């Protein structure tokens, strides 16, 4: 589990040898086969939150995407993540864009993808959080919670009866559900962030969530793009707060294309993660963190790679931060390489822990 030696040859060597789509497919095999070296890092009393109804041990999750299907949630729990979310899953399978849809730009340490939306579907996944159900119960109760993040099927006409039918079926095995509204690679999904549709695809969502049993029930996450007008982000906080959403996810990945970036695919249609994706999803978080009177919490994450990145994040309000593309480019011991830097910072920066440090920005 050395950080120099991953960053440094195997997963360069890796990613010589294999198309990004072909990685990602080893990477989860691997995963799933508890293939890595157990995370030596021992997590700090300061890294506990408590938020969204549950205790999460640390506050670096793996984001949605990486593991789509729900088959390396223990393998990642064993890489060091204090919670895992799996996704996006559509209500049928469907096999996503043609391929290639994957691109890495290594001079950028950035990631452009099209998937669209692969999935095995509400059913298959269904049977395989089933399968370790009892075992995630007790991961949970350790701090180390679960979330499922929903899609809609590419030719789905009533996008809401589409969220709601993964509320159904894997609400009661979630710790969070996440409505992902935010893809760039899946057409009109992104108009569901719009003031009128976002009300009343929620509203549905919560009546269903509200209609599960009581310690099947979830709390519900809406994942915003980070693309959004000021009049889009305004709407969508005010939707939030007269509905009781239970927080957001901010942000999925970006079409804007920033100044600057290096990598000869930047051309490549999808949606652009990683380092150049960082800033612009830390001023979203502040934006909607002061937007919700930091009373809403918030996921953070695009373009988290070190301890510094999760603290600003934090800072700018954030209670939990997620990662993934980083994860690509630095391979799991960037996991223990983010927990032991944030650590170290926020001993630095006079916090007693991760929860003094939220919204810590807007107190200055
Ligand atoms: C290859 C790839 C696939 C992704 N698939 C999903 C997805 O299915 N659902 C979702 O909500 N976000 C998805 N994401 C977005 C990530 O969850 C995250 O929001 C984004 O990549 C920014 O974080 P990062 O810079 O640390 O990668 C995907 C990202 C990548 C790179
Ligand atoms: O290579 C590009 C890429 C693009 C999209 C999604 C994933 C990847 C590659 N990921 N490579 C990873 N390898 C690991 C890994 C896991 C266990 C042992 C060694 C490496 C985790 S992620
Ligand atoms: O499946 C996709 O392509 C996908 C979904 C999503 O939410 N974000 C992303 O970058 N890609």
């Amino acid at each position: 589990g050395d950080e120099r030696f991953y960053a440094e040859h195997l997963m360069p060597t890796l990613q010589g040898l294999l198309d990004p789509e072909s990685a990602h497919r080893l990477a989860v095999r691997f995963t799933s086969l508890g293939l890595l070296p157990r995370a030596r890092f021992q997590d700090s009393d300061m890294l506990e939150v408590r938020v969204l109804g549950h205790k999460f041990r640390n506050p670096v999750g793996i984001a949605a995407g990486f593991d789509k299907h729900g088959e390396a949630v223990d393998g990642l729990y064993k890489m060091g993540f204090g919670f895992v979310e799996i996704g996006s899953v559509t209500p049928k399978p469907q096999e996503g864009n043609p391929r290639p849809r994957v691109f890495r730009l290594p001079e950028d340490q950035a990631v452009i993808n099209r998937y669209g939306f692969n999935s095995h579907g509400l059913s298959v996944v269904e049977h395989r959080l089933r399968a370790r159900q009892q075992k995630q119960a007790k991961l949970t109760e350790d701090g180390l919670p679960l979330g499922v993040n929903l899609g809609k099927n590419k030719t789905s006409v009533d996008a809401a009866e589409d969220y709601a039918e993964g509320v159904r079926v894997l609400g009661p095995l979630a710790d969070y559900l996440v409505v992902n509204v935010s893809s760039p690679n899946t057409a009109g999904l992104r108009s569901l962030q719009g003031k009128a549709e976002l009300r009343r695809l929620l509203t549905k969502v919560l009546q269903e969530r509200d209609g599960l049993r009581r310690v099947h029930r979830p709390a519900v996450l809406v994942k915003i793009a980070p693309d959004l007008t000021s009049q889009d982000k305004e709407d969508i906080a005010s939707v939030v707060k007269e509905l009781g959403i239970d927080g957001l996810i901010v942000t999925n990945t970006t079409v804007s294309r920033p100044a600057g970036l290096q990598g000869a695919l930047r051309s490549e249609t999808g949606g652009l993660s990683g380092k150049p994706l960082r800033d612009l999803s830390t001023q979203t978080i502040r934006e909607m963190y002061a937007l919700t009177q930091g009373r809403v919490p918030i996921i953070g994450v695009g373009g988290v790679s070190s301890g510094q990145d999760a603290l600003e994040k934090i800072r700018a309000g954030a209670s939990l931060v997620q990662l993934y593309t980083a994860l690509t480019f630095w391979g799991p011991p960037v996991v223990g390489k983010v927990k032991r830097e944030l650590e170290a910072l926020l001993k630095e920066q006079g916090f007693g822990g991760v929860t003094d440090a939220i919204g810590a920005d807007h107190r200055r």
